[PDB]
């Protein structure tokens, strides 16, 4: 659920706070997304964009309100790993893998402040 990847992005970058970090960066990080990411941090936001998108294909996973942001799941953290629950369904687990892969992959990609709050209209 989205609660949960902000907390998951805080558990693999425990001095961040996610939404003022990460939601309207560049040109994926945020609602929707257009063109092509602008470094790897935003293309880590496409991939989560993308894989949110096939979660929402699998004819057997019926999201509230069609989004997988509302699928609570089941995850720990420990020392900056996260771990999804293995007793999370199938269409749990997706989610929780999307969001796991993302914050894993925001905690290595460059944090570049000039695509925060980018005019995504002119450049992307
Ligand atoms: O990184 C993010 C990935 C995407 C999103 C967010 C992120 O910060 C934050 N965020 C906050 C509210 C809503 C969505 C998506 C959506 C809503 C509401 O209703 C329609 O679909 C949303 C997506
Ligand atoms: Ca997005
Ligand atoms: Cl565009
Ligand atoms: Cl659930």
């Amino acid at each position: 659920a989205l609660w949960q990847f902000r907390s998951m992005i805080k558990c693999a970058i425990p001095g961040s706070h996610p939404l003022m970090d990460f939601n309207n960066y560049g040109c994926y990080c945020g609602l929707g997304g257009s063109g092509t990411p602008v470094d790897e941090l935003d293309r880590c936001c496409e991939t989560h964009d993308n894989c949110y998108r096939d979660a929402k294909n699998l004819d057997s996973c019926k999201f509230l309100v069609d989004n997988p942001y509302t699928e609570s799941y089941s995850y720990s953290c420990s020392n900056t790993e996260i771990t999804c629950n293995s007793k999370n369904n199938a269409c749990e687990a997706f989610i929780c893998n999307c969001d796991r892969n993302a914050a894993i992959c925001f905690s290595k990609a460059p944090y570049n402040k000039e695509h925060k709050n980018l005019d995504t209209k002119k450049y992307c």
